[PDB]
């Protein structure tokens, strides 16, 4: 492909009921040149599910992720 | 949804290679940029303003 993706992945909602933790794959802070500062959880469906980062749930599920 | 939304916050700089591209769509008015994102799998921005970009996109409607 002589061309790679170049769209901005952005959060205009955020998913109200916390994600079965199982079905998480990464997670990744939306670009500062989004609107929104959020969260976003990768399914194992490959989809991107906005989250706000002062929930509870997200808080605990990020710094589960990152610790093997 | 509640899924992300894809924003461009740039614009290609020259024409696509043409016939790479499959199917196009202008990103969510939600976004602080307006653009068409030219689709190949690879999923470019584009500026809805440049001839080449509207008449690609007239093209490819029909």
């Amino acid at each position: 492909s002589p061309y790679s993706s170049d769209t901005t992945p952005c959060c205009f909602a955020y998913i109200a009921r916390p994600l079965p933790r199982a079905h998480i794959k990464e997670y990744f802070y939306t670009s500062g040149k989004c609107s929104n500062p959020a969260v976003v959880f990768v399914t194992a469906a490959n989809a991107q599910v906005c989250a706000n980062p002062e929930k509870k749930w997200v808080r605990e599920y990020i710094n589960s992720l990152e610790m093997s």
